[PDB]
């Protein structure tokens, strides 16, 4: 408890590409490089050789693959993957000293899922069973560590952002990862790692929405999306308070929208210029919340010879999507035997000497059951 060293900088990344832990597969072991996904449930890695991999699952060499004689067929947007399911011996060699069962999607068809010039060639879907595909009795990762070994319920993120870096803290907490206090929401669903936000402040200023807006339809953590995502009448309402923040200086309208980025001579950002961004969570206790508070620094993205950014914030019909924008900010700790999630300032987030990111507690705030949307 408190101290993983083994598991300190275990991950690694591409800017805007996700962060990845190393994994093996199969006896003997075959080395991947995995992205880890608080947003989706499951294992699922390239077992043929497709171009834009590295390297794959090779099932014939492995003596423990177990085929489960069952297709998975995975669309969304934007992409697909396709493939076989089966069951192998899985560790994280930075990881606990462990190796369990699992289930292992081998991909054998995709489309706008792998990435070309990334370092991954599958990912680990951490959340909860109810989100697996094809349905939520093939057993998630996690759910299969937990019930095969002492590794406890729960894992951590540090994210660091900038080539990228950070932790995964598999069945507990690294005290060293973090300062000033953790504080707790509660996952309000086991689903994704939903959370109910409860209030929105672009510098301080309170957006006054009904907060059932900011969590329409849902409002999740995900380690797999870059980006901030908000429900499309927060976001309107979102860019217009900082916009008008930040009309100092006046870029395109398209960069508020993504669709152009924008530039500054090196060493000459306008940070300040830009508003800090407030979410209040619902909080452990009746009538008590809690707020995060993130930078330009997180939210405008490095992508010329200047330094140039991507607007990181956009609009959702999916609901709130706390993304690496977020997660990069602090540490996070999915407590998944207490149903909730912690959040303490990251003792490696990018700042100035003016503004840090914080986690500040307690405030009052009434009527948070009203914020879930149903
Ligand atoms: N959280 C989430 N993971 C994704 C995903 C892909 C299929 C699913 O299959 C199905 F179960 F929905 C589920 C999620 C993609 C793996 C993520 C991804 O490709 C990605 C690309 N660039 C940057 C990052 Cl941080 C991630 C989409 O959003
Ligand atoms: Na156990
Ligand atoms: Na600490």
């Amino acid at each position: 408890r408190g101290s993983f060293v083994e598991m300190v900088d275990n991950l690694r990344g591409k800017s805007g590409q996700g962060y990845y832990v190393e994994m093996t597969v199969g006896s003997p072991p075959q080395t991947l490089n995995i992205l880890v996904d608080t947003g989706s449930s499951n294992f699922a890695v390239g077992a043929a050789p497709h171009p834009f991999l590295h390297r794959y699952y090779q099932r014939q060499l492995s003596s423990t693959y177990r085929d489960l004689r069952k297709g998975v067929y995975v669309p969304y947007t934007q992409g697909k993957w396709e493939g076989e399911l089966g069951t192998d011996l899985v560790s994280i060699p930075h990881g606990p000293n462990v190796t369990v069962r699992a289930n292992i999607a081998a991909i054998t068809e995709s489309d706008k899922f792998f990435i070309n010039g990334s370092n991954w060639e599958g990912i680990l879907g951490l959340a909860y069973a109810e989100i697996a595909r094809p349905d939520d009795s093939l057993e998630p990762f996690f759910d299969s560590l937990v019930k095969q070994t002492h590794v406890p319920n729960l894992f951590s993120l540090q994210l660091c952002g900038a080539s990228v870096g950070g932790s995964m803290i598999i069945g507990g907490i690294d005290h060293s990862l973090y300062t000033g206090s953790l504080w707790y929401t509660p996952i309000r669903r086991e689903w994704y790692y939903e959370v109910i936000i409860v209030r929105v402040e672009i510098n301080g200023q309170d957006l006054k929405m009904d907060c059932k807006e900011y969590n329409y339809d849902k409002s999740i953590v995900d380690s797999g999306t870059t980006n901030l995502r908000l429900p499309k009448k927060v976001f309107e309402a979102a860019v217009a308070s900082i916009k008008a923040a930040s009309s100092t200086e006046k870029f395109p309208d398209g960069f508020w929208l993504g669709e152009q980025l924008v530039c500054w001579q090196a060493g000459t950002t306008p940070w300040n210029i830009f508003p800090v961004i407030s979410l209040y969570l619902m909080g452990e206790v009746t009538n008590q919340s809690f707020r995060i508070t993130i930078l330009p620094q997180q939210y405008l993205r490095p992508v010329s010879q200047d330094d140039c950014y991507k607007f990181a914030i956009s609009q959702s019909s999916t609901g709130t999507v706390m993304g690496a924008v977020i997660m990069e900010g602090f540490y996070v700790v999915f407590d998944r035997a207490r149903k909730r999630i912690g959040f303490a300032v990251s003792a490696c987030h990018v700042h100035d000497e003016f503004r840090t990111a914080a986690v500040e507690g307690p405030f009052v705030t009434l009527d948070m059951e009203d914020c879930g949307y149903n």
